[PDB]
């Protein structure tokens, strides 16, 4: 075995994300008796800070190991979109439906095939968007807006959709250009917007518009999974699932409850928090609808109904 595993994370301990992994990278080093040594390598620094080849490296072996967003991933792993679509989950009910489901059971199925060996599910969370300049309620109001969003080609056509002019940028990037003006705003789980501070850097008003969740997901690469004995695959996987559900809880921390008391502590810190009527939510569904049967096509049409039926049966 390697003297020093490599886990790649694009958030580090301050945020759940990276949280989970440290959790699972010392579940690992204890259940092994020292046996398997992981050092974590947050702000995705290996390959660079560009978060949208991180599967490649994962899969070609310059990385052994990851917590991943299925954002970060889709451009390889076209399936990973599925939690992409917009207003696809209406709540987090809808979305364990999928992940503890046969929804996740079959891109579980899709990764594997492709060279990394997935072992359980985390959570960033619902992605909430934020902005310097004004209350968005309706999607007229992101008319001409300058948003952040990741370089996965669906989150530009969801937002064009909306009228805005979206860039795509990596975390890294996405702080600068905060802190400049460069762009007007940016979307994100709540836990993200807190641990980082983003009202520091202008995220004065948030729409609580949930219209993705981007899940985790713990893996290894396949050929540092097959140079591990079957015992120690157990252990590892193990470790995963444990540091997954432990990774969720701190995710979903004061958010899945009625009064969202999370999103209550961040209107202390000045952000004006705006939660939307059933009508104006309905309005930036049928906005985006365009989008969405486009995408589930992409995707794969049977796995998006899937998709569909497990939510509307949770
Ligand atoms: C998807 C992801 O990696 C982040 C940290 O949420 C982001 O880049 O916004
Ligand atoms: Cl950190
Ligand atoms: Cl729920």
């Amino acid at each position: 075995y390697k003297s020093e595993y490599k886990m790649s994370l694009v958030l580090g301990p301050a945020f759940p994300w990276g949280k989970g992994g440290e959790i699972w990278a010392d579940l690992v080093k204890q259940r092994t008796n020292g046996r398997i040594n992981i050092k974590l390598y947050p702000g995705t620094s290996l390959v660079a800070g560009d978060q949208t080849r991180e599967f490649s490296a994962i899969r070609q072996g310059v990385i052994d190991m990851a917590v991943g967003s299925t954002i970060n991933w889709s451009p390889q792993v076209r399936e990973l979109n599925l939690f992409s679509l917009p207003f696809l989950m209406p709540d987090y009910k809808a979305l364990d439906a999928l992940t503890q489901g046969e929804v996740g059971k079959s891109i579980f199925a899709t990764l594997e095939k492709a060279g990394v060996v997935p072992l359980a599910w985390g959570e960033n969370g619902f992605r909430e968007v934020s902005n310097s300049k004004r209350e968005i309620r309706k999607p007229e109001d992101l008319k001409g807006m300058k948003l952040r969003v990741v370089g996965s080609p669906l989150y530009i056509e969801t937002f064009n959709a909306l009228g805005a002019n979206p860039t795509q940028m990596s975390w890294a990037d996405a702080q600068p250009a905060m802190a400049s003006g460069a762009v007007d705003g940016q979307e994100n789980p709540q836990s993200v917007f807190a641990a980082a501070k983003l009202y520091t850097v202008g995220q004065k008003f948030v729409t609580t518009w949930g219209y993705v969740a981007d899940p985790l997901i713990f893996v290894v690469n396949k050929q540092i999974w097959e140079s591990w004995t079957p015992a120690d695959r157990e252990i590892v996987k193990q470790a995963a699932v444990d540091a997954g559900k432990q990774e969720i809880a701190l995710a979903r921390k004061g958010l899945a409850e009625p009064g969202a008391p999370a999103w209550k502590d961040m209107e202390a810190h000045g952000v004006k928090v705006t939660h939307l009527t059933p009508a104006e939510h309905d309005a930036f569904r049928k906005a985006t609808a365009k989008v969405y049967d486009k995408w589930k096509k992409q995707i794969g049409t049977d796995l998006v109904t899937k998709a569909e039926g497990a939510i509307a049966k949770r």
